[PDB]
């Protein structure tokens, strides 16, 4: 049964110097408003979603923060941070391995990250051969779980993802976006990605076409688009009735 006073996992957002200057246009009420509006509509997505395709749905986001970090982190030689002026592990490059910037990202919110459900990363950099995000979860996901870094020497919390809003030297449509963040954060719920093998959870075009949780970013002009699949739902489900009653709060 669904428990109200546990149905909402709460956010902390991160909009780093890239995101503010790129999107925000250096203004905090220009970032904040797209942010808020974001997650509002992808919220919407979770909360009318049945998990067990009956009475358990109402399960959603809401921020509880929002950094703008308005500036370059300033960084000691050798150092790193996910909020430095330069890519990395290529500087000449303008985004970061995605991988890598995950992990320093997680590493440098450990402390922030400890006392929210999920932190979630919003930036502007133009990931190689197309990717948009990445998340931990489908060892992770909703709900801090302890990982003893050895190269970073304490621990880190995987309860986190990102999403960047810049692809192919341009900024993406914010239909995309929503697709984007909802992608990122199923897989904090606990969804993999959709599988071609099983066609019920990756259709053909003229039905409907794809789910969120497929691999591919394919357009966001589809019914089945801005919906979870019956292969997510049921990890979802699974994680939502695990998780709720540790990190799920009421909705504000
Ligand atoms: C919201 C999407 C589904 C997220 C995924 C990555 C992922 O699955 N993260 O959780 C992505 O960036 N997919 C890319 C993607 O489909 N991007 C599109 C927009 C694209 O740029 N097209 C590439 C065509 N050669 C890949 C990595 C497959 C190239
Ligand atoms: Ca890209
Ligand atoms: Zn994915």
């Amino acid at each position: 049964d669904p428990d109200p006073m546990k149905n909402t996992c709460k956010l902390l957002v991160v909009a780093d110097h890239r995101f503010y200057r790129y999107m925000g246009r250096g203004e905090e009420s220009t970032t904040t408003n797209y942010l808020i509006e974001l997650i509002d509509r992808v919220d919407d997505i979770y909360r009318n979603t049945a998990w067990d395709n009956a009475g358990f749905k109402g399960y959603g986001i809401q921020i509880e923060q929002i950094r703008i970090l308005k500036s370059p982190q300033e960084v000691k030689p050798g150092e790193k941070h996910y909020n430095m002026a330069k890519s990395y592990p290529n500087e000449e490059k303008d985004a970061w391995d995605v991988k890598m910037l995950l992990e320093q990202f997680s590493f440098d919110i450990a402390e922030e990250a400890s006392k929210v459900c999920l932190a979630h990363l919003f930036t502007y950099q133009d990931f190689d051969m197309g990717t948009l995000g990445l998340a931990y979860g489908g060892h992770g996901g909703v709900c801090p779980k302890a990982y003893y870094s050895p190269v970073g020497k304490k621990n880190i919390y995987l309860n986190s993802g990102l999403t960047s809003t810049k692809n192919y030297g341009k900024t993406i449509l914010t239909k995309e976006a929503d697709l984007v963040t909802t992608h990122e954060l199923g897989h904090n719920f606990g969804a993999e990605h959709d599988p071609d093998g099983l066609a019920e959870c990756a259709p053909n075009e003229d039905q409907g076409g794809k789910y969120v949780m497929y691999p591919i970013a394919v357009s966001g002009d589809h019914e089945n688009n801005k919906m979870f699949s019956q292969c997510s739902k049921q990890s979802i489900y699974k994680t939502i009735e695990s998780k709720a009653q540790e990190c799920f709060q009421e909705r504000s």
